[PDB]
């Protein structure tokens, strides 16, 4: 299998640790972990273009979009190879993420290795918002922790 | 033109920025940036095997080795893909760091992105300093700052 990791860090403390397992090139990634620190409910997750974080989680630049798509949820044909939907955090501040995605990839053109994984301020509209924004960004606002996926043992 | 870039940070002062430039596959990697926070003199600057910062930099494991050589100097044909020599310090402590590489690369099987960049306690010794751990590490010690190697815009 390929194997790739993230540490995600931003204010709060928000700290998380997400995992990534691909066991063949053409199949999907397995993607798990905890982010603690948020508020309860949802927060958009995704992949952005950049792993460069230089000036901050903002210096990422925006959804990885390999395939100059608009945004939507992890289900639609329509979306960013970058959009992951939303991790879900309860009260005590914690989410805990275990999504399979088939559009993602640890090798190839759509490969993640050396980009930023974003959590979000606010719930991802996946899309199906009212306005044009829904279509960029899902309305999932600031960003709150950050990292660069790295290839992992 | 392929870019990258690394945010070095550790558990204590030492700080840097570091920036890759590739302009043709298989051409030479530009690598330069700054360094604040070390002590002055020679400190060991390698590109280590994994991008994994779970518990610090020491999940970053080896040097990065893809051809299983044994440690050098970045002048040597014996090296690991990942010796990048030392960087140097002034007494302000700060290390400015340009150097030019044709071994690591931004594309292809020698690829650096979503690997850790390591700047070290000690002098790397380039592989001559006459005892075991010459060969493998060179001598350079605990790991200060590191960060991993995203791609850049
Ligand atoms: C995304 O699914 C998973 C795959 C592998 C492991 C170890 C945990 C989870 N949740
Ligand atoms: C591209 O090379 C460089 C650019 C800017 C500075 C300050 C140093 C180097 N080596
Ligand atoms: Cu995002
Ligand atoms: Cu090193
Ligand atoms: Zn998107
Ligand atoms: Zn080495």
């Amino acid at each position: 299998a390929t194997k790739a990791v993230c540490v995600l860090k931003g204010d709060g403390p928000v700290q998380g640790i997400i995992n990534f397992e691909q066991k063949e090139s053409n199949g999907p990634v397995k993607v798990w972990g905890s982010i603690k620190g948020v508020t309860e409910g949802l927060h958009g997750f995704h992949v952005h273009e950049f792993g460069d974080n230089t000036a901050g989680c903002t210096s990422a630049g925006p959804h990885f979009n390999p395939l100059s798509r608009k945004h939507g949820g992890p289900k639609d044909e329509e979306r960013h190879v970058g959009d992951l939907g939303n991790v879900t955090a309860d009260k005590d501040g914690v989410a805990d993420v275990s999504i399979e995605d088939s559009v993602i990839s640890l090798s190839g053109d759509h490969c993640i290795i050396g980009r930023t994984l974003v959590v979000h301020e606010k719930a991802d509209d996946l899309g199906k918002g009212g306005n044009e924004e829904s279509t960029k960004t899902g309305n999932a606002g600031s960003r709150l922790a950050c990292g660069v996926i790295g290839i992992a043992q």
